């Protein structure tokens, strides 16, 4: 499942580059392994006569082994370009598939993250999937080739402890490092994910920098990044400490067994029952079996760290008449935010909803939106129910324009074809007059004003016009305005208000506000009161009725 | 300049670790470039003599081999062992200087870029530092003791023709390589820059994500992100076809030098002028020299390319006041034909002149353009690039700290900034040294005591951009800030907006209240709270155009007489 998914994310080159990785280092394994025997036939024919074509055949061989390194030294520099060139090419499919996970994502899900916390993640997974394609491409033929080899001709020179040896290291590093890798790969997934928490705190931080600096606290917010670094600290030495205990005894195991190998063959050659030509090739094949072993070791650990935080990642991110009847919701068991709420909205009227904060306008307003799913209860457009319209045609239908502002640090024309990819240049500009945003600062404006992040260089109801921009793109049936003209003067709010009643003639409105000035201009009225709907009615006839709004209305004296 | 900032982020635990990396990576060269004279001696020992050579020599000579050998891989191991170790040791000081280097910017700087490209920006210096720690620890000692005793032997060997080609590689070596590092540099500095963006570009998308949801385009969203890796892509492989070709050419020239050393040392041993023991001695050090190359071409390049791309990190984040001035209680507003722009292009504020005094609660309004928001945010000093003067009780603006501005003056911004934490953490932003009693008694205050008819615990987690409260219950986390404090004078940038009647009036008479004598400047559009005010300044293009009590404005200001026609 998971190597599917690595597979999938190389193309025709990426599988090229891949194979082409594999097969150079299985070559270049062949070529190292015979280089041994070579020094062994060097060696032994040294103490021999040295003829005329003793010498010839010396040169011979010296060359054989020239080859066996130069082969060996060009196939780390290919791989190594193959490698890179592979990373360029992986890259560009892997970080689109996972914006694009993203979007296929809850709201719910989407907020418990954080964007620090979201891109580190991206380079937590880069890299695992890096380090996986390196340990399958190279320590896997690799190593076995070397390993067999070894084995082989050593048992053909009759030397069975020599041959037992080296078999007994092998079966004894591979039982060992695999019954302490489950132990790393779980130090090491606890590691990163204290890391990436502490990415979403220095993110948290810097996103919320000018509210630290306004009110001084260096001391609290530099404390909070301190216990997170500590934190990160104690877990990477948990991990230093385990791994390099690991180290040392596979180092320590490597001294005892093919020391023994080492000095039996010394033994061997002191009283003659062991060939120079023979030692020279065993002590040879010692040096030569270290990177092999090396490669293994690095295989079993690596597979099993990165295949288990390359899980976690996975796993993870895995007209219209408004009816609603009975809707009941909790954003958690523990508390009720909406209780039994029940209204019957029909279109081309105008509908004004208000109350205290801990109401739920917002929240009421968001399921319409399709933004949670799991409630109690029936909304329908036209006897349909939400559950049966998928979000596209939802999003199409129905549009939500929020209580914040979601300004796209790019060009004012971006943020306005977020709305319609296909509008003309023209067609946008007409939107900019209709959002009262065709002039600023007695100025026209243009289209390729590049905006900072968050919109942070233009005023707080200059923010606002261009969400409200965004509405005259679309072709909805329900439009909500969720305290989206707030920060906008009376002129401009009526002029704008005027302005969607206009161009959408057959819309649903729903209007959220805790001015008079929003909720005379409309058809009926609705007071939501601790999760329920308390009055409805036309806005003169709850001013005397209800108590709530007639002390709103006596704000304006 | 920057050598002394890496040494100084390593404590005396860091100091040692470094120092004995150096150590090791040193000794173990002196010792492995004994080998190759280790092996000409065996070699010698059996050329010639018919196994009458002494067995006890040969034994004693394999037995140093084998210890150069070893010492070599374990120095390997120390190093990265040491290496890792003063990774971990390194991380915590860097991040926590980079947070500290981040709170002294002014406003200006910081709303240049996104927070995916401020974490990701750590993430390129501090592997650069971890680069050019590596290449000073070991691509310096080691190499040169290595190509040092390489020539030093072969010349005390007679062998003028080696000693000479080896001589000969270096120096073409070293002077083709740094002809072309500079190239690498630039190449390598445009392509993590273009990765920055990237991150920026994937960042703001995914902070917007709600937004591109619910107006779908994912072909927009994702159409963006697309053109920012291509250009990421084609900058990466403009780096990688350089690189590849140096190696390139870098391995063609050392099969061309060294392999005539080889073919001039097998000549030598055919026609009897040079010995076997010394034909292996020159090809043992032809591959010897392979890894202090290896390491020479990476100081060069990895000291330019690392030291390029840390240099523009150091350039953007690192690129007069009254010593500790006792603030009076009450304090005077004086602004003197104050002017300010943003860009030259355009002026937004145009000789502003007022008098404000305290005690006394005044009112701000006007156009979106005026610049309500930019006039308080100089007051607040936020930008400190302006013409005319401001001051305090007869005390300019410049000649005061921004610590004692933040003391003296508190300004509820009109955008709210939550932090990811607990409400406690939230309400101790405003002072530290806060009881767990007084926070609750401010919670009162700012009517967050009680939500949902349940009591309200300090301990409440709140989401990123604490949107798991509603907008005005983000406000009163704002409000609740402002009750910690102890200031002179209080701007309300519309911070009660999201609140109801019953609520705002609450909130807006305990400020009042718990500050009887404090200067507050209060921006709304609203009649509500220009009719409350002691005097009304209507902002016009930049320009105080009305100046009164609230019914003398109604009737002969314009922009007043718009907002009394609500009813
Ligand atoms: N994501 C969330 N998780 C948990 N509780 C939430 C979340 N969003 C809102 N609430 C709570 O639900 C209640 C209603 O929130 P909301 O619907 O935003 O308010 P509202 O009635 O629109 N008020 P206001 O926007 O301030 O004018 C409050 O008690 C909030 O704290
Ligand atoms: N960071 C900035 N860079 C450039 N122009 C800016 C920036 N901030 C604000 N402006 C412009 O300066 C003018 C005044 O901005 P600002 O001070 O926020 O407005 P305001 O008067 O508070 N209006 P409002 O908050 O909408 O009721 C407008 O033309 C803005 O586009
Ligand atoms: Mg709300
Ligand atoms: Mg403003």
């Amino acid at each position: 499942s998971l190597f599917n998914y690595i597979y999938s994310l190389m193309d025709v080159r990426g599988k090229f580059l891949f194979f082409s990785m594999l097969f150079i280092t299985s070559l270049s394994s062949i070529i190292i392994s015979i280089s041994p025997l070579i020094l062994a036939k060097i060696t032994d024919l040294l103490s021999g006569s040295l003829s005329n074509f003793s010498y010839e055949y010396l040169v011979l061989l010296a060359c054989l082994y020239m080859f066996c390194v130069i082969s060996n030294k060009a196939s780390v520099f290919l791989f190594m370009i193959l490698q890179s060139s592979l990373r360029i090419n992986m890259q560009k499919k892997m970080s689109l598939k996972y914006l694009r996970e993203l979007y296929n994502e809850n709201i719910t899900n989407l907020s418990k993250n954080n964007a620090g916390y979201t891109t580190q993640s991206l380079n937590q997974a880069s890299n695992d999937i890096y380090i996986l394609v390196r340990n399958v491409s190279q320590n896997i033929l690799s190593p076995v080739i070397q390993l067999i080899s070894t084995i082989v001709v050593v048992l053909s020179t009759k030397d069975w402890f020599s041959a037992g040896v080296f078999f007994l290291y092998i079966l004894v590093f591979v039982i060992f490092n695999t019954r302490l890798t489950g132990s790393l790969a779980s130090l090491r997934k606890h590691s990163m994910d204290i890391t990436l928490n502490s990415y979403s705190l220095l993110s948290d931080t810097v996103d919320n920098m000018i509210a630290a600096k306004k009110n001084n606290a260096l001391r609290l917010i530099s404390e909070r990044y301190e216990d997170a670094l500590t934190q990160e600290n104690n877990a990477q030495k948990k991990y230093w400490l385990l791994s390099s205990k690991v180290l040392l005894l596979n180092s320590l195991l490597a001294v005892i067994l093919f020391g023994s190998v080492f000095i039996y063959n010394i033994l061997g050659v002191l009283n003659g029952v062991v060939s120079i030509g023979h030692f020279i090739m065993i002590t040879s094949y010692i040096i030569l079996l270290s990177t092999p072993v090396e490669n293994i070791g690095a295989l079993l650990s690596e597979i099993r760290q990165s295949m288990s935080s390359l899980a976690g990642f996975i796993q993870r991110h895995a007209k219209l008449n408004l009816s609603i009847r009975e809707l009941s919701f909790s954003y958690s068991d523990d508390k009720k935010i909406l209780n039994s709420v029940s209204l019957d909205l029909f279109t081309g009227k105008m509908y004004s909803l208000t109350g205290p904060s801990g109401s739920g306008k917002s929240t009421l307003v968001k399921i319409i939106s399709g933004y949670y799913k799991n409630y109690f209860g029936d909304i329908y457009l036209n006897d349909i129910s939400l559950r049966n319209i998928s979000d596209e045609d939802l999003n199409d239908a129905i549009y939500y324009l929020t209580q914040d502002d979601y300004i796209f640090m790019d060009t004012l024309r971006f943020n306005l074809r977020l709305a319609n990819y296909d509008a003309s240049e023209n067609e946008i500009f007409k939107v900019l007059k209709l959002a009262n945003l065709s002039v600023v600062n007695n100025e026209p404006v243009s289209l390729d004003t590049h905006l900072i992040n968050r919109g942070n260089n233009y005023s707080g109801g200059q923010k606002q016009r261009i969400s409200l921009a965004r509405l005259f793109l679309r072709k909805p049936a329900i439009i909500i305005i969720d305290e989206a003209t707030s920060a906008l003067d009376y002129i401009n709010e009526s002029e704008i208000l005027s302005s969607i009643r206009t161009h959408f003639p057959d819309a649903l409105i729903i209007n959220i506000s805790h001015r008079i000035n929003l909720l005379e201009c409309s058809d009926c009225v609705y007071v939501l009161n601790e999760g329920n709907i308390v009055a409805s009615g036309h806005f003169r006839d709850l001013m005397v009725s209800n108590e709530y709004i007639s002390g709103l209305a006596s704000v304006t004296e």
